């Protein structure tokens, strides 16, 4: 594969191993509506110069109403977490680290749709302000 | 363009909001190493027969050693939201929900490091041990 | 001499978080609970005679089922968006503080956890019921 | 057993459903010492020009050595619903959802006191300093 | 000189902690009285395996105090010197989020230790040795 | 050898959420505070007169860059280490209980947090600075 | 309704079995094949005088399975149907001490039934007639 | 065309003290579970294509507490009754030995350890329903 | 010296499991014993002169089968009873250990299996009787 | 004859049958050194406001070193039982359910006198030290 | 490691022992002094059927301890060993259910052996010949 | 024939006598794999300086299908002490206490090879 890397940025995290993959994502000057949408995961052994492609994400861009449906929503990768998460825990792999990261991400998903909740009280959802 | 279901099996979530999409991963019974590894998100106005496939998410299965890098982890998801919403939080829409958010996925971050440097001080991270 | 009631039946809930100062807190005594909680309960003052109880409020739970009983009284969820409301106005005045920041975090965090189990409880369709 | 609503402002909240009961307090202009003091929890399934009341909270309004002990505080309405949950949870409806919002009243209850706690030392509680 | 040999102490670590300039110490898990270890030594890293080159020697409270009285100290002690320096760093040019977020859960975790002493209060057995 | 010293510049660490019924921590005066922080402290008893101090214990944390003046004191992490360790030691033992538990997940969380500084200040390349 | 005559079974009745809301019956002594019963009904224990109202039925291997085949269940099967269904209450509200030692003591019957069944086979046995 | 029945949700109870050899045990799926257990299970012939049953016999539990929900099923001490009538069968014959009488035994202790918990509950009133 | 009787016909109780460290336990002699078993314990201090019994405790238990004599004495699961009552409140103290909890492990299952005894002579009628 | 009930408690458990005894002790309120240490067996056919006195029983209360010799230990009674247990066995009772007790009344000794051997070995035997 | 000749040895096959990789091995039985086999082998299963491939020998107390003294080990010293290696185990991530089963039956092993031991010294007659 | 105790650790239960024999093991610092791998018996009068070698006995460190077959399980020592019991209730000193031991030492070897079977359904045996 190993295809180019230039307009692509690496994801770096301190909290990241990045010891088998990075992540890059889409130039910063090509971000769309204010974050990133076109993410990579690539093999860490290549060239800074190319990439090697293991997967592609790509996030929804556009209100869903304007645009359709061309992406993900955050909160369905953290469901695939979580999922996978639950099945280590009912397993051999069961551990305390694991119970704790499952709490805290349904505590993510919970925040999040706090904010839905709140922007349906007042009745405005997915609205420019 | 829409696929056959077939084994697969929707990942439904109390706390996700499932509007306009839905996610699936391979029946429990194929589940390889405990956990599903074959994710796809889709249309939810879709056939229950048919997956209307918008993305695909293919996690690592097994040892890298012995199968190579295959796939993607859970904090490579993670990375990409934490991203996404310390984005969000350089633009007009910054609230505290996505700060709190935030704090959370670090947090399920450090969990799951906490674990994987466990087994680092006892050599066996990579590895099926 | 007319603001009090016998304590009788009552329980003092006591918790080493609250402070007591100038309130306490009874329910009814435990063999007179039903569908597993207390569900009347009194804050009345400290200063009075553990003989009797100088009610300052009255507050009664939801006692049973609704689908079955009806609407009995109030639910955790009330009272826990009362105290929520009063301490966002606080935060919205001159005494915003860390603390009450803090508190309501964690005041909304429990809502949320409530919340997750009624959702749950609506997928089955068992909300409502005295069905666990 | 119906009321006027009038003045009474109804409190809507994105995390507080209202499928059986509608918390109300005192309109914002009647609002002593920046905060609202007497609550009313009424039938949700109610008109507006009304209020069902089910229920009548009144919290402490004033310095006490000024006008008396005439309502309740925060601390004891979260008591009674951690004795609630806390008895829910010696039950057959125990669950983890349970657990987890207990540990969170109680780490509220715990903040709350911090603050007359460092307020003591510097000697000013009871007080509005 | 300025080294002693280790002996009896057993290395605490924990993957949590970078361990890059200091190592910490307790002494044997044989040698522990009331359930704990109670003497502690901080002593650098590079030295080596069979000596304990020491900074610092922390020692806590061994026995309930209403029994045994005042003779090392709290764990509530040494988190509040942690907090202290941590809010210190807060009120300085390198105020950042992480010092805030150790900060929360530092008092978090005063605050359970205490209800726990509270309602020890509350059941007359604080300082005891009861449970 | 009345095992009693003179108070003089040192400051009283008084915090709301300690009791000092026990012990009182003391450090060195705010002007002779280097680098921004408190690196010398005293553990004494408390009924002793303002006066004086009676010391149990002394702790010093590292002060300055360890490349110029050495290695003369402990980390924060260090201490945080000691009281995870002796808060286990009693999980295993009659006296368990809930308490610990939330004490040692946020000790560990506390941990976490600072190795996140670390670990950001070495992906930025910078740290030990 | 839902009844049968009781005929010629036999109720089993021992003192560690209560038969508040249960009894447990066979086939008469006299017709048992191969040293053992083999048919066993559960039916409800208020019941008219005459009949058995059966809730379950449930039959074991007749016959070495060898020679005969595959006729019914064995003591393992059953004891491990009540292993699971223990273990589960354990991950429930429900859990106890007494269930947790029930659980115990069927692995262990488990574990004693097979040491004779492998002792047999090396013996080359197993599945057969012979002692 | 022998029995064979599809599994569907079917669990494979795969327990490592069970050689598999003759038979397989299956209980309905967890995701189905009520009242916290499997309460349905069938023996199947273990020679058989894993997406298929070969059933032997059905085996139903009590779903529900009793004093709720009426009598519909067996209960644990029945089917450890019949293992236990039928070992000491197996005794009283050519076939007697000490692994016998050590899983009698076995039996037996279980049996009283589940029924130290009916009396216990007996002694608090609670036995037959859904109380804790 | 205070508090002694006289050694007498009563056999020392010695079992390779009692330390004997602090007490003694003797009971009536062998030739002595009514229905089988001895009845007539004492607990005497074990450093006393030699032909004495220093008695801390004596206990009587029920002579001949309760139903057709009545009730003179204690039975053996009463003294099986306190001491679990005992070692149930020393897991409830600082002093908990897990050789408390295997003894009471094993008291308990002392009781069960005596218990046994008595719902089979119950099954058959004959309980407090002297029929075999 | 009978006596009070007053403080003491009624000790019931759901593996005894209360039959013809009934087992009490002094008060929780009352217990030293975490244990009940004054047992009396009455007889079960009794009002709940009066007692049968059929045996006292007193335990040792406190370290035997500290407050010296003063009354019973666990192992006395249990020796007792296993003693008259064995006798019966030596009759024409002899039954298996009685050996299964001995075995576990037995075992139950072994397992107390790990524990003070282990305190031995400590030094710490009858003292209060954990 | 190398070989031996099998001879007389005797291979102790025993059910519930998996043999997977180590089998065990004694004297033959004519040779067994004082009603018990002494000497041990712990050979490599994996190995021509007519050769046993030594990991260990083991030889136990073999005569009167009181006449002969020491020439071996005891019953008791191998159980020690094995419970002080489960227990480690335990203090580990090894920790599981099963190692506390089996720690638990090691102990009453040693404790039933010990019973034996403390009644044949009530009697005076430890170590001796006399039954 | 003595060696000095060294590193080695004195093994010491209530529930063993050690009035003739005394066990030793490896200090705890060198432990690999988490245990006690090197085992000597040795005698019980000989100083605590030394150590009077009688048997010396080890256990199988590191992964068995890594790193060889390099000494013995608790399952060969726990045989050898079950042969030796049942030759011994085969004998005039036939006894109920060798027989509860025999019993209690075949549990053990039940629960040890239950883990087993437990990793070969789960699938993760011997790593
Ligand atoms: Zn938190
Ligand atoms: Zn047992």
């Amino acid at each position: 594969g190993l295809v180019p890397r230039g307009s692509h940025m690496e994801i770096k995290n301190g909290l990241c191993t990045q010891k088998y993959t990075k992540v890059y994502a889409e130039d910063k000057e090509k971000w769309k509506f204010n974050a990133p949408h076109h993410f990579i995961v690539g093999k860490a052994d290549c060239e800074d110069e190319y990439i090697e492609p293991i997967e592609y994400v790509n996030f929804q861009e556009g209100p869903i109403k304007e645009y359709g449906i061309n992406g993900v929503n955050n909160e369905d990768l953290i469901l695939m977490v979580i999922t996978r998460l639950q099945a280590f825990q009912d397993s051999p792999y069961k551990c305390r680290e694991n119970a704790m990261a499952i709490t805290k991400l349904q505590e993510c998903l919970m925040w999040l749709g706090k904010r839905t909740l709140d922007r349906e009280v007042k009745g405005i959802e997915g609205t420019s302000e």
